């Protein structure tokens, strides 16, 4: 850690805390996560997420592991999807650019999800952009806290959930960068469950097998009926909503894989537009 400059807070979770540093060595600019008071087990799975390289995922440089602190040092991008929101929230990020950008994570997706590595929070802020156009998933849940992003099957209590959590996550992010609200911007967790509940129906055993058996599924849920998604996230195009309700299936299993949603109509004029940022 001698050879890192701190040049400025950048995050902060309970993860860690994550500076801008510059390697004193020979100036790599670079992002420092400095990890959480280390188990062998954590050291192994975090050396496999080293060999994880795609270009839509952040790419981590290496693993400093002295002295039983933890560091991770990460390729630096400048702006996080979030910052990015609030700048574009007046006029709205284009459609062509939330295309690329739905398209581009997908792909960093399908490339975990075909690694059975799982991102497990992903949310506007852990989205990184870039001047060429390019977004990346960053700060892979390696496993107050927002329950925004969160899959149904989470707050119902599954043990053992799947891929299609992030697909679920992505979902609701799409959606944000359509209407520029948060769809389902919950404050405890069955309160989150709620606001889904209110928005996509009351889950039962017809759109949801097994759902009434999950560890805290109570018979007592209030019953809302579904809306439509045109009152979700007009002005999205049919085939926008399409893919959109694919993502948000109840069930997991009939939920959109990401490899199925980059072959859906809606990517068929995907281009690759350059944001304008200011840094
Ligand atoms: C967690 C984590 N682990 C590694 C990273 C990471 C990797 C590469 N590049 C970055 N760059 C960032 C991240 C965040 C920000 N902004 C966050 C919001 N912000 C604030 O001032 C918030 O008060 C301005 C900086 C700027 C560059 N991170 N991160 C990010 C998501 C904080």
């Amino acid at each position: 850690m001698e050879n890192f400059q701190k040049v400025e807070k950048i995050g902060e979770g309970t993860y860690g805390v994550v500076y801008k540093a510059r390697n004193k060595l020979t100036g790599e600019v670079v992002a420092l996560k400095k990890i959480r008071l280390v188990p062998s087990t954590a050291i192994r799975e975090i050396s496999l997420l080293k060999e994880l390289n795609h270009p839509n995922i952040v790419k981590l440089l290496d693993v400093i592991h002295t002295e039983n602190k933890l560091y991770l040092v990460f390729e630096f991008l400048h702006q996080d999807l979030k910052k990015f929101m609030d700048a574009s929230a007046l006029t709205g990020i284009p459609l062509p650019l939330i295309k690329s950008y739905l398209f581009q994570l997908l792909q960093g997706l399908a490339f975990c999800h075909s690694h059975r590595v799982l991102h497990r929070d992903l949310k506007p802020q852990n989205l990184l952009i870039n001047t060429e156009g390019a977004i990346k998933l960053a700060d892979f849940g390696l496993a107050v806290v927002t329950l925004w992003y969160r899959a149904p099957e989470i707050l119902l209590g599954c043990k053992y959930y799947s891929t299609a959590v992030d697909i679920w996550s992505l979902g609701c992010i799409f959606a944000e960068m359509v209407t520029r609200r948060a769809l389902f911007p919950g404050d405890s967790e069955i309160d989150q469950l709620f606001r889904i509940f209110r928005t996509l129906g009351t889950p039962d055993e017809v759109v949801w097998p097994g759902v009434t058996s999950m560890p805290d599924y109570k018979p007592s849920f209030p019953k809302w009926a579904r809306q439509d998604f045109s009152k979700v996230v007009p002005p999205l195009d049919e085939d926008g909503r399409s893919l959109l309700s694919q993502m948000l299936h109840y069930d997991p299993n009939k939920r959109i894989s990401a490899k199925a949603a980059l072959a859906h109509p809606f990517f068929q004029d995907v281009t690759k537009p350059v944001p304008h940022l200011r840094l």
